[PDB]
């Protein structure tokens, strides 16, 4: 069963570690920066890994009932999450937290809505800190921070739709939250990604995502789009070697404006030794070329 | 090219018609309902049709910018609408309204979200009445309003992430907008879907949407789930005939729950006579059979 890439431009291309549409391509020099992302991860066969789910809306969402309103605190309440679908998290589950989880250090700002089982609703604007103590989902609880703290319910269904940041300050896309909480140590990892071969950078698919109030430009690199990691998982075609040699393609002069490996576990590489964005043709996207050696040396871009 | 639907489950399918999971699958009479939806819209060759675009998280959200606060309104302003990729949207496009621009009636609750040329950024609860006279994509233009009239600055990059519904009265899911405003006739439509043949019904993707306030239960139903379309589009396989028979599979069990006919047009018809929720496993979904006539009779749910 021959490997494909689906064949969508950047336009047509979704975040996998935030619910919002790829503004563009992006490489940097990897530093001393430890890349692990658990949402946006998939090997090439289909097998997805970490945090990673399939829907592209239910990213950085959270679903559950808030048991109680938190202690001697006026605005913040206690959340135990479910799964997406509503079902009960296992915390047994071979994986770091409930899929879809936010894999960044941050406040995330969005808005949390009920309908209770009477089908009295309610939405509110909301933050969760996922660097916070009380930030637990691996434990099936988080905490969530609202403006007014008369108007919420307790233990009616809940969800919360993210939106963006709340802040700035405190915002590292490649901290993983401690899922468990403090003094804990994150389990079921997919591993870190780092460029190996010399000459070679990490390219990322990347989002500019919406900020509540401050000046900055908070951004969101995912190592493949949701729609590549939906394709392979339908596709379970079996890698033929560790890397995918593709091609990014223009359809309509045939100009193939460079070539990347993509590796086995489900990340990009390219000969590049700065931090740029890339430029792309609106109408261009990647083609599987063929299968290639993790020596393979590509043509600097 | 074998026509195919993509393996996925209830709990791993979008709705095309908002930026939600399907919750269940749903049918009932048509009665003297037109139902004529934008969104999820796509012929089974992949043609997209409507307002129908490939992005999950993008459907019924906006971009553009606010070209001014308008007159003798406190908290409402007027937006200038752009495609979601920020281009410019041209009204001669042969299509209903910029791809994505909602498909029903009602007052729609989200958050506008700004970074200025400088960075500085703002997000505020929104609410678009799709209703409105001054609701008008078409044209290029919308009204927004806010809660608070100060802190949205004119002329900045200015989105629109979509939550929920405001409030429960108004509210018809396939009552269309009118998107160039009063008086005027929609353009470039979809065209309405209904069951034909005798007793038969159609079979809908449905979500329980979030509400802003009021006791209320407000669903969107869709024809085909976005992952469907998506499927369609990349796979652009010929339709043999205008129905294509699928199957709703238990694939623990092997059981075949109750079948289906999915039209060319892209939408299914099943051989039901009342307004009830299906109830399907958790791990079923719909397989292709094989093409049959409009004319086959389907067993009986
Ligand atoms: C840069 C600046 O950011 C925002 O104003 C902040 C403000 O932040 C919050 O409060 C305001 C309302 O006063 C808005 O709701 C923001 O969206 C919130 O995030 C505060 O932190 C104050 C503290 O003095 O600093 C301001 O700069 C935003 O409203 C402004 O438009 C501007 O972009
Ligand atoms: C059924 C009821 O709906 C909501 O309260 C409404 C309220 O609606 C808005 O204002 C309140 C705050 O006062 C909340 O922000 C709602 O989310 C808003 O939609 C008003 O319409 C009042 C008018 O007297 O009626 C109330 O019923 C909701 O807050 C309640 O929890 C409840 O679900």
């Amino acid at each position: 069963k021959p490997f494909t890439l689906p064949i969508l431009t950047i336009g047509e291309l979704t975040n996998s570690r935030f619910p919002v549409p790829i503004d563009e391509l992006y490489t940097s020099p990897n530093e001393s920066l430890v890349v692990q992302p658990q949402n946006g991860r998939c090997a090439l066969d289909g097998e997805l890994q970490g945090t990673t789910q399939l829907l592209p809306t239910a990213i950085c969402s959270f679903r559950g009932r808030i048991n109680q309103k938190v202690s001697g605190e006026n605005h913040v309440w206690n959340m135990q999450v479910t799964n997406i679908n509503g079902t009960p998290f296992d915390p047994t589950e071979d994986v770091p937290a409930p899929l879809g989880t936010p894999d960044f250090s941050g406040k995330l700002f969005g808005v949390l809505s009920q309908r209770d089982h009477d089908n009295a609703c309610r939405s509110h604007d909301a933050v969760i800190a996922t660097n916070s103590a009380k930030f637990t989902p691996k434990l099936g609880a988080i905490q969530i921070g609202t403006w007014e703290e008369d108007d919420v319910h307790i233990n009616q269904p809940t969800k919360f739709t993210p939106v963006g940041l709340f802040e700035d300050g405190g915002f590292n896309q490649w901290t993983l939250p401690n899922y468990s909480g403090a003094l804990t140590l994150n389990m079921g990892l997919a591993p870190p990604v780092a460029p190996t071969f010399p000459g070679e950078q990490i390219l990322f698919f990347r989002s500019h995502i919406p900020l509540k109030g401050g000046v900055a430009d908070p951004v969101i690199d995912c190592l493949l789009p949701q729609e590549w990691i939906q394709h392979l998982y339908q596709e379970s075609a079996p890698s033929q070697s560790d890397v995918a040699l593709i091609r990014f393609t223009n359809p309509d002069t045939g100009r193939v404006l460079f070539e990347a490996k993509l590796h086995r576990s489900g990340y990009i590489t390219v000969a590049n030794t700065g931090s740029r964005p890339i430029v792309v043709p609106a109408n261009g996207y990647f083609r599987f070329d063929s299968w290639v050696n993790q020596f393979y040396s590509l043509a600097p871009m």
